[PDB]
RNA sequence: UGACUGCGUUUUAGGAGUUA
């Protein structure tokens, strides 16, 4: 259904403890993660979330620790981090080296959402995908490529 | 039902609390 495949996607996403804040805001949030993690710094999730929230909140009041926490889980599910567990304390996390460019990181992010849609049996075309995730028709073939790699 | 806050999930995952 024309905007109800859309709300069922975000339902499936929220159910997996993840979240999409819209094309513009998601983009900044990811860039911020990269800013913190691309030089190989190692931050607990708590601190990483703080880093992003503190810069984003003043420009987007929808940006809570809770909501940004959910964006980061998207990347946790996508297996983007190198995790270092510590005894009696929280894990630190770094970006895997292959994911230290926006292009690369965003591919994985995107893929993870597609995969959630697949797990939930939601057939969605690349034209749609480019609208949902970018608000334009400029990423159809990017999204097509993601889809094809996922069914193999 | 939402929102929020912890802790957990790389052995892949949530779940508790607070609140209207």
């Amino acid at each position: 259904n024309p905007q109800q495949l859309s709300s069922n996607l975000w339902a499936a996403v929220r159910a997996r403890g993840c979240q999409f804040l819209g094309p513009a805001m998601q983009e900044e949030a990811l860039k911020l993660v990269l800013l913190a993690l691309e030089d190989g710094s190692a931050l607990s999730r708590k601190v990483l979330v703080l880093f992003v929230v503190q810069r984003l909140e003043p420009r987007f009041p929808q940006a809570s620790k809770t909501s940004i926490g959910h964006v980061v889980q998207l990347l946790y599910r996508a297996s983007c981090f190198k995790v270092t567990k510590r005894d009696e304390d929280s894990s630190l996390m770094q970006l895997k080296e292959e994911f230290r460019t926006y292009e690369a990181l965003r591919r994985e992010h995107d893929s993870q959402i597609v995969q959630i849609a697949m797990e939930a049996g939601l057939r969605i075309a690349p034209d749609q995908w480019s609208s949902l995730l970018y608000g334009d028709q400029s990423h159809k073939s990017h999204m097509q490529s993601i889809i094809d790699k996922l069914q193999t």
